[PDB]
């Protein structure tokens, strides 16, 4: 039947993870694809304009992106596990995604939070910055200097 005996290609996914993890890697975004019963590496890049193009219709995709946030007297950086699920994909597939987030999360343990997107307007990095600030944390105080 269908038993919970799924996997991840930790070494192939670690390869792209290792790059995106570095603040000096020109590659800032990677995608994680699926095969047989495992998560696998996908495309990679440095510019998010091409990310927009790559979001397809019914296929469910995941991404790992290095994202700079956290405001202090020193830089901070994060990673955002993104899940693409269009409105066309039936819930039976979303059920896999719902029990597969744990799998890719075992690779992507080096992260800050995850995000879920289904529309191009929802995919745009501009409001995602402030959304990641809200979901991140904030402060507004400036004295004792």
């Amino acid at each position: 039947g269908i038993r919970m005996a799924t996997k991840i290609d930790k070494e192939a996914c670690r390869a792209a993870y290792n790059l995106v993890r570095d603040d000096g890697s020109a590659v800032i975004w990677v995608t994680f694809k699926y095969d047989g019963s495992t998560i696998v590496p996908g495309e990679q890049g440095a510019e998010y304009q091409h990310f927009i193009q790559q979001c397809t219709d019914d296929v469910r995709l995941f991404a790992f992106v290095r994202f700079t946030t956290g405001d202090a007297m020193s830089k901070r950086s994060k990673f955002a596990l993104i899940t693409w699920i269009g409105e066309n994909v039936s819930g039976l597939q979303r059920a896999k995604t719902g029990t597969d987030k744990t799998l890719v999360k075992e690779v992507v343990q080096n992260f800050a939070k995850e995000f879920v997107i289904s529309d191009r307007k929802e995919l745009e990095e501009d409001f995602i910055k402030s959304e990641l600030k809200k979901a991140g944390g904030a402060n507004y105080d400036a004295q004792t200097e």
